[PDB]
């Protein structure tokens, strides 16, 4: 019943916020180690729940109140042009949801970013360095696709401009 209890006040701490919460915010208001709510959230997952784990913690999937526009980008940088392709990104205002890599033994392999701040970035960019890092390892040699999300069509234009002049867009070939 604690698990289930627990359970319970995960799913209206992440239906009440509108930003994510860390796996140890969750963990110390619950008493629990990470890895147990880790545990929870999977099986709220197989309970068909939608929330998903982002870069910057739990987020209980729900509609916007307008209309974001969404773009799928080809994009190839170097491997210490990481943070600045970012950073770009996220000074337009536009939200970085996933980064994806072909990778020759997994296939497609996405993950759920979520970047939205500068400080979001440079969390991300710290902890990652700060291990292996080497989902955009020198297999498929910088190439790699994020879905982008704005309020218009307009901003995603302008954000991916701002990437092909830094020369971080997958050029036609
Ligand atoms: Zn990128």
């Amino acid at each position: 019943i604690l698990g289930e209890e627990r359970r319970s006040l995960l799913i209206k701490w992440l239906k009440a916020s509108d930003t994510p919460l860390t796996g140890a915010e969750l963990a110390k208001r619950t008493n629990v180690s990470r890895q147990v709510i880790v545990q929870d959230v999977s099986l709220l997952k197989a309970k068909n729940h939608p929330i998903l784990a982002t870069a910057q913690g739990y987020i209980y999937m729900k509609e916007a109140n307008t209309v974001q526009a969404q773009r799928v980008v080809a994009c190839q940088h170097g491997p210490a042009d990481m943070k600045d392709e970012l950073l770009t990104l996220v000074d337009h205002g536009v939200l970085i949801k996933d980064v994806t890599v072909d990778h020759p033994v997994y296939g497609d392999i996405t993950a759920s970013l979520h970047l939205k701040s500068r400080k979001d970035v440079a969390l991300f960019c710290k902890r990652m360095e700060e291990s292996n890092g080497t989902l955009l390892s020198t297999l498929t040699k910088g190439v790699h696709m994020h879905t982008l999300e704005a309020e218009s069509e307009a901003i995603l234009d302008e954000a991916i401009r701002a990437l092909e002049e830094k020369g971080y867009l997958l050029n036609s070939f």
